[PDB]
């Protein structure tokens, strides 16, 4: 960390560093979304 | 000689020069004045 390793903060022996990261949050509610369309209705002519 | 080449002593024809020099003294003292700063202490970053 920029900020925080000062040089005040370094000369007392106290160095920061930051660990950021993310979890794989478990899917629970998996949605899943369909539709009827007429989309590709007229693929059925060639 | 600035303050001694005059006007009225250029007509006594004697012109008055000087020879300065500084010598060069013994260093009987080497002082050293080391300190610990704390000043490239963010120099600790990359």
């Amino acid at each position: 960390d920029p900020d925080l390793n000062s040089a005040s903060q370094l000369a007392q022996g106290k160095v920061y560093w930051n660990i950021r990261f993310t979890d794989v949050p478990p899917a629970e509610n998996p949605n899943f979304r369909v539709e009827v369309t007429d989309q590709w209705l007229t693929e059925v002519l060639d």
